[PDB]
C-alpha cells in the first residue's frame, strides 16, 4: 500500500484505550523537538489537516534533563493550565538550547515573567494541585505507551508517527508527509 505498517507509522502491540485523538510529546532538552517547533512547524501543520472534532494534545516529558527536566514538565503543566503554551514555548526552547539561560526552575519562572504572566499568578498555578494532577496525566500517558524517545506522536493510541521513515531533502515536503499521515491515521 502507500501507507504501511513498519514505514510511515507503527502500530503498538499494545493498544491504549481512551488515549487523546492526536498526542505528541516533547522534551525542551529535545534537539529534533526544537526543530519540530520552531523549524517545522509540525503540530500546527497537523492541525491545519487534521478533521473537525480532533482535539491535540502536547505533553512535556521527565526522562532528559534530570531535575531540569522534571521541573519543565511541571512548568508546562502551569504553561496549560494557564493556557499559555503559545507564549513560552518559543522562548523555552531558546533558553534551554539556543542561549543556554535557562539553568534552574527561577530562569524558566523568568521566561514566564517576560512573557506577562504575573508572579503571584505563576507561583499560584506552580505549586496547585491542579497543576500536580495535570503532571500526573503528563507522566501517565508517557507510561501508558513505553515512551523511551521523543520527538513521538501517536494517533487514537494505538498508531505511532515514524518519522524516521519519511525523506527529508526538503523540509516542507516532510512537514506535509507527516501531516497527511497522521490525517490518514485519523481517518483509520
Amino acid at each position: 500500500a502507500q501507507y504501511e505498517d513498519g514505514k510511515q507509522y507503527t502500530t503498538l502491540e499494545k493498544p491504549v484505550a481512551g488515549a487523546p485523538q492526536v498526542l505528541e510529546f516533547f522534551s525542551f532538552f529535545c534537539p529534533h523537538c526544537y526543530q519540530f517547533e520552531e523549524v517545522l512547524h509540525i503540530s500546527d501543520n497537523v492541525k491545519k489537516k487534521l478533521p473537525e472534532g480532533v482535539k491535540m494534545t502536547k505533553y512535556h516529558v521527565n526522562f532528559m534533563g534530570g531535575d531540569l527536566g522534571k521541573d519543565l514538565t511541571q512548568a508546562w503543566a502551569v504553561a496549560m493550565a494557564l493556557g499559555v503554551e503559545d507564549k513560552v514555548t518559543v522562548p523555552l526552547f531558546e533558553g534551554v538550547q539556543k542561549t543556554q539561560t535557562i539553568r534552574s526552575a527561577s530562569d524558566i519562572r523568568d521566561v514566564f515573567i517576560n512573557a506577562g504572566i504575573k508572579g503571584e499568578e505563576y507561583d499560584a498555578a506552580w505549586n496547585s494541585f491542579v497543576v500536580k494532577s495535570l503532571v500526573a496525566q503528563q507522566e501517565k500517558a508517557a507510561a501508558d505507551v513505553q515512551l523511551r524517545g521523543v520527538p513521538a506522536m501517536f494517533v487514537n493510541g494505538k498508531y505511532q508517527l515514524n518519522p524516521q521513515g519519511m525523506d527529508t531533502s526538503n523540509m516542507d515536503v516532510f512537514v506535509q508527509q507527516y501531516a497527511d499521515t497522521v490525517k490518514y491515521l485519523s481517518e483509520k
